[PDB]
């Protein structure tokens, strides 16, 4: 297996249809060992996750809870087992309040509201790098989640200024992680059809929201030279467990398009 | 001139070595009216806009005070007559506490010291933008100060940060003040000697960071093909003036560039 | 005027829709004296440049004649008067052949047809700054025209790898170009439909290609957060102008986009 | 293996210190079974392939000569056995005259020199693709080798341009490649230490060039959050490998960084 002996924590499970699951899922067929960190429904994620190919120890983590935070290293030490360290973290973990996104007009989001966004989809990742960085290997690997925010979108608004921080964030985290011999870097997917996301087309951010996001997913799968498939989360697993590897060692503080080529391409 | 007749909102200025205060400056030697926002030190502020080459009125903008941005569009709107509306703003505002500057370690900045620093040089580009629009021609341009936070570099930390927020967010107004036939960009300038410039380089936030600017800066003159003196705020000031006037009438949601060329130089 | 007393040369008008008759307008409604350089069609293109606001020599350029090349700075000297020197150099120059553009598969431009087009539109640039660099003034500006060259596009095809490459010249001719206290940078224009674009739109070049590029074309107005009208080429000549004046003093090396602002937009 | 089963093309391989080399070494490493390309000096070649972990079929391939390519599909359907097709392909090819790089002043070199410099190391990566995607399987990979373009150097000059045109046109052979099922990728490398580029670190192309050259090489290493071994292609390599796998299956017409991670770091 391509993970094979690895001990790798993988944050951001909430349903069966979240990227995380499918991360998770792939490492585990790839020979990884796993600890997973979940947030608030604990019972509900201990369900989701008995159906994974292995069994795996389920953390508490609210990624603004500075006592979670605090903890967070001795309690994975103790699940993996003392004198043992972790190879890999995986970061799948973002929100923004819906004033931030959708129909809602950009300029009424509160700034309480995208702060509170910012927190958790940004600073959250250099949080989750102080606290493990500290417990992980040379030649670890530290991974999270992007959406391309170089250029705006409808809909996505204060999400897409999330995103363009954390790219931000992953360089700054990239020099802190190195000293450690480890790399730090983004995988930047396109659209999959998650829970929310399916919730967010049918409408539940408004109708207009719903329209121009299905339309920014066609146009995806239009220009992608090979297609993309946002009911397929796989391909995103597997690119995330290719930055989890040892096959990109030279490769930090930077970002894999898992997009179809979507992005390389105009029209 | 190149402004002749324009009526311009100029905020940011806080001593007479303020990028703003020569923004000012250069704006009124091109014939624009300007009124001027202030934050916290009026007094201070109004004894050194007071060396400006004409009058122009101050008003006081904390951005982060939701009351001064309620009121600012009917402030503006007396201080420059019922029935006029401006055609410029200069968004020159930028702070990060000195736990996200400096030689504080990146992972030691607590989230509410960074979110006060996104809010008041990111987030407020857009609260100034809801502000002014509805008292901004067709034709008008709001303009904010950026520094390159493409790469990551020692000491800026949450500060560059700050600016891939501020990058985002200036994509996303563009579209907003596109609805009244206005455009919104970034200059992105060298480093300059300000004030807090000088002081972080006399060590101000520590011996290693002031270090580490100091070597930045003469990177940056060495690598700019024209070359790039940070003493010198004019080159600067002249290029908000360019997107001020219209003579850049197809730009918007853009970044120029006033650093010498050296973004686009490796060595 | 904007350039008033400068000395600018102009290449690339062929006919009266060519962006740089534009170009030449604008500049002399600005105030300054132009020398125009023609390729092949000397006759025509004096006839048409006889509709300028002033007179204006014209002087043949054949930028693959080394002859030509060879001999441009003694013949503009002699057409601006010796001792004087040119300020501005505008290089509005491309050509591709058709095996390089539209229907043709990609795969079979046979590596002569997009040599010549590379030569013309890419190292051209290169070429004319080396020809004119030795008779221009301290503070004085080269531009070249671009076309967003970052994403691949149907159609356009190899004409988009040679603007890739102009890019790349740029920058390096800003280094050379930086010795004489003298800018170099590109304007990135939206589709303006000249000639030579009406008629592929209309089909000259295959009825896919004509038919991808109009989707082009409306994606470009559609994206753009102020509009973009691909029947006025003016607000990309005033761009052009702008890079000409002393109002971009510390811009090399660089790319503006006149292109209504779509470039930062995804949907 | 990670490429257990596959049947991998490999060009470039001039001596031992060849990118090439060590690509073709790993894939062998990974159960790949291989053919190779090589250019004029087929006996030198073969003497320096009989050193890999395990047999090859080498085949001439002159870049430029349209014979070679006419015939290269059934030359390697030969070698793998008819009914069998490739699974990847790397393009390791590169020259620019001596003119184009160095001391030489960038104005200098001849278009001539430039052509057949872009001719072998950005067109011939389009003119592979079209020879060999007919007997490529779906789920295949199309990688060639990238030096970061985007900004200018001292020195690389012409090649510089060579690589801005090539990543050009891997984003248009990700168009046809994707028709086929089949990605296309470039690795930007950090700067290795090959027979070639030693004898210009120890001034083959003047002493001024091999100075910054190895200026260029510190600094590389300084601002690499994970160091850089410009003396070891091994993670190189690797990451060609990992685009060769099955474990990047989202990415085409893209860019992957094996630099250390010095490209997303300022100083
Ligand atoms: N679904 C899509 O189209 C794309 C999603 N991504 C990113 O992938 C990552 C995973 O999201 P998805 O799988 O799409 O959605 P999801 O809703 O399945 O996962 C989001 C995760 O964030 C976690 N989270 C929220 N607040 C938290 C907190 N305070 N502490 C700890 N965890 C918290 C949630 O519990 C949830 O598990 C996110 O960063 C998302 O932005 C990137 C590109 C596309
Ligand atoms: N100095 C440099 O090397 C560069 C500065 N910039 C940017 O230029 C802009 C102007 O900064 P400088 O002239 O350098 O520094 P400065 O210290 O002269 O100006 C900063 C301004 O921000 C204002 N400000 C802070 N908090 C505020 C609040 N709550 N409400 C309203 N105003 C507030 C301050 O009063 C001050 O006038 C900033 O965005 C800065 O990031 C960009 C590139 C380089
Ligand atoms: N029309 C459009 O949609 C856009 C055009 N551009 C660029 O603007 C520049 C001007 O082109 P347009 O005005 O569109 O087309 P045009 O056909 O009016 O101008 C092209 C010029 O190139 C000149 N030229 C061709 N071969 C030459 C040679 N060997 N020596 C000297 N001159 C030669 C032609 O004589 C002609 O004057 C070109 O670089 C074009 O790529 C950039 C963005 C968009
Ligand atoms: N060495 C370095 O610092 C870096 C090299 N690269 C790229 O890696 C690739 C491999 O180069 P290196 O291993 O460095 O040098 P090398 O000299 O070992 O390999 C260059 C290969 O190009 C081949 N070639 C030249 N003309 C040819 C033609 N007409 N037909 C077929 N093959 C031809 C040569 O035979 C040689 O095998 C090149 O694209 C180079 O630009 C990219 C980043 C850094």
């Amino acid at each position: 297996g391509l993970l094979d002996g690895k001990r790798i924590l993988v944050s951001g499970i909430i349903t069966d249809s979240s990227i995380a699951f499918h991360i998770a899922r792939v490492a585990q067929e790839q020979g990884a060992q796993l600890v997973l960190t979940g947030f608030d429904r604990l019972r509900l994620i201990q369900r989701i996750t008995d159906r994974l190919p292995a069994k795996a120890p389920l953390l508490e983590l609210d990624v603004q809870n500075e006592e979670h935070l605090a903890s967070l290293a001795g309690r994975v030490t103790e699940a993996i087992g003392a004198g043992n360290k972790l190879d890999g973290v995986v970061h799948a973990i973002g929100f923004m309040p819906q004033t931030g996104m959708g129909i809602n007009p950009f300029f009424d989001a509160p700034y309480a509201d995208v702060s509170k966004g910012i927190h958790i989809s940004a600073y959250s990742y250099a949080s989750m790098a102080k606290a493990l960085l500290p417990i992980m290997n040379p030649g670890g690997s530290i991974v999270g989640m992007d959406f391309d925010p170089s250029r705006a979108m409808p809909a996505y608004n204060w999400m897409t200024v999330a995103k363009s921080a954390l790219e931000s964030v992953n360089r700054f985290v990239a020099r802190e992680a190195g000293k450690y011999g480890v790399r730090s870097n983004l995988v930047a997917a396109g659209p999959i059809r998650t829970l929310a996301m399916s919730a967010i087309v049918g409408g539940a951010l408004g109708e207009e929201a719903g329209a121009q996001i299905q339309l920014l997913e066609e146009g995806w799968d239009q220009r992608a030279p090979i297609g993309w498939n946002m009911k397929d989360a796989t391909p995103v697993a597997k690119t995330v467990c290719a930055l989890l590897s040892d096959w990109l060692p030279a490769t930090t503080g930077d970002i894999i398009y898992a997009d179809g080529g979507a992005h390389t391409q105009l029209l």
